[PDB]
């Protein structure tokens, strides 16, 4: 993967992040680890490794936000079903 | 997060996937778990949960590909440095 | 998997956490999302879903900490 | 962390793997990326980097398997 391809990948993943933060009732702190890295698309002189790390944090964070959203919606129904079966013992 | 927002997120993550597969020397099997799910952006009638799952697999896979790419480039230099220090004992 | 097997997996992953936190120069905050969940091995009456989620946050936190360490050794 | 601590973490994560694979109706292929790496606890002469990577693939594989199971219980 070339450096210009990685910069373009990082630019688009930041477009995904902004898209996500624009949604209804989303976790606005989801990307806090990516922000700690302070490696951004415009930092064209930083290393291929720093940019790979930033894309890693973005992908990872998007997946963790999907997981949290599921564990807190369907996970709740599951917890409730389990509580009801218990009750029905 | 509304269903139309999640479909739009899934559509864009598929744009990221296609972007990545277009790069130089990339792992073309990186998204094999997302393809097993067979949940796609055009499947507008499938559940919010199936779409969240598909975005999870895409984010996760992009991050795993960054990890593999790093473990196989910088990881190699690190392994080699460690081998040389050993040698220098 | 059965609930007893999952509580046992959660107990062992907490053993992994305590082992990692006992290592030299490690990120002591690596598991902060798991602590936010407040679902622990001893909470035997909480849901299978709450426990699967806690095992998810522990596995994920360990892999994140290995990645940070690898992305940082590389500089 | 030191190499001996990392080999010990890798040994325990392999204990977690074997424990999970011993559970009822689990995904027996969950750890296939770790097997592709072929870096095991007994490979004491392989690099710290090869071992961090194997712990990464085991943590990640466990969290992926918890997620699959949660995304699938939800249907
Ligand atoms: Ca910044
Ligand atoms: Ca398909
Ligand atoms: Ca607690
Ligand atoms: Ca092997």
């Amino acid at each position: 993967m070339h450096k210009d391809e990685l910069l373009e990948l990082h630019e688009q993943m930041v477009n995904i992040k902004d898209q996500f933060l624009g949604f209804d009732h989303v976790d606005e702190t989801a990307f806090a680890a990516y922000e700690e890295l302070d490696v951004e698309p415009s930092h064209v002189h930083k290393s291929k490794s720093e940019h790979k790390h930033a894309v890693f944090l973005l992908g990872n964070a998007l997946a963790a936000a999907m997981s949290e959203d599921e564990f807190s919606s369907a996970g709740r129904i599951s917890k409730r079903m389990e509580e009801l079966a218990d009750d029905a013992s």
